[PDB]
Parts: C-alpha cells; sequence; structure tokens
C-alpha cells in the first residue's frame, strides 16, 4: 500500500483421505518392525493422571476437613 | 423425518492417478 | 509383506481373484469330469471313442 501511495499503482478432498490412511497405515505396520509403540506416549500420561486425582482427592480432603487457612 | 414430524423442523483427479501408480 | 497388502487398499486390488477364478474353474472340472467317466463307466472307452 505504502509503494502504490508512492508510485500510484491500486487495485475434492476424499483425493486426500485415502492419501493418508496407507501413511495411516504404512506408519504402524513400520512400528512393528522395530516394535515401538506409538500409545506409551499416552498411558504414562494417564497413570500420570489417575494417580493424579487420588493425589488430589487426598489433598482436597484435608481443605475440607481442616481448612485453607490452617494448611496455607 | 419423524423426528422432525414429532418436533416441526424441516428443511481435478489425475490427483489421484499418479497418486496411484506408484502404488 | 504387509506394506504389499496395505497398498492394495490404495487400489483395491484384489489378490486372491488370481486364485478363486482358479478354484472355481476346478470344482466346475471336477463334475464335469465326474460327469464325464460315469459315460465310459456305462458305456465303455470303445463306444465313446
Amino acid at each position: 500500500q505504502k509503494y502504490a501511495s508512492i508510485v500510484g499503482v491500486d487495485l475434492l478432498e476424499e483425493i486426500t483421505k485415502d492419501h493418508k490412511v496407507l501413511a495411516r497405515q504404512q506408519l504402524q505396520v513400520l512400528a512393528r518392525y522395530l516394535k515401538m509403540d506409538l500409545d506409551n506416549g499416552e498411558r504414562k500420561f494417564l497413570k500420570e493422571k489417575d494417580t493424579v486425582a487420588e493425589l488430589q482427592a487426598q489433598l482436597d480432603y484435608l481443605n475440607a476437613e481442616l481448612g485453607e487457612f490452617f494448611v496455607n
């Protein structure tokens, strides 16, 4: 816009999905060639979690029984 | 159609061929 | 052996039709023959030949 002000010169898809799935497929079969779990990167993420809820469920019993004044 | 009656609310490719041949 | 088959899905290319033909060409044969030998049994190879 600055250059024009200074000069003056103004003015379907499914083709893909398949093109994906094989990748999505050749993906997994490869893992078998290396035995490389693509879910361990989540199970951690879930056990890190279930342990949390309970970790917390403890933590809030206290704030409920004792009080945030006491605790803090 | 039954739900609407009960409620009342009516109303190029060559990209592929190559994408095949290699396969 | 795996990337093989999954590819087929990208083209939907049966790798067994090249046998099912080979089997129906067959079951039809046995019976085709089972007829043919009843005759040689009932009539005789002299008659037939």
